[PDB]
């Protein structure tokens, strides 16, 4: 991921657990954990959460592994807040890639 593609920015789509602390872990996962991903622009696969969920087993690295571990609490339910956000959205992203693709085309 020295490069990729950053995807997108999607400010957060709201992912919403109803909670008060898990709940707000995800909207700090916002920041701590982004709202966009690491990989670069695929409209060439059919598998989403493939390369997607990859995309964030780049992302969520990056994000909690050092930016995580700069005074930030990740749990388990960061884990999946965070994977699960990013994941999603970059399976939106690929779906907006793909589509995107069909922008450049």
């Amino acid at each position: 991921l020295g490069g990729y593609m950053l995807g997108s920015a999607m400010s957060r789509p709201l992912i919403h657990f109803g909670n008060d602390y898990e709940d707000r872990y995800y909207r700090e996962n916002m920041y701590r954990y982004p709202n966009q991903v690491y990989y670069r622009p695929v409209d060439q696969y059919s598998n989403q959460n493939s390369f997607v969920h990859d995309c964030v087993n780049i992302t969520v690295k990056q994000h909690t592994v050092t930016t995580t571990t700069k005074g930030e609490n990740f749990t388990e339910t960061d884990i999946k807040i965070m994977e699960r956000v990013v994941e999603q959205m970059c399976i939106t992203q690929y779906q907006q890639e793909s589509q995107a693709a069909y922008q450049r085309a």
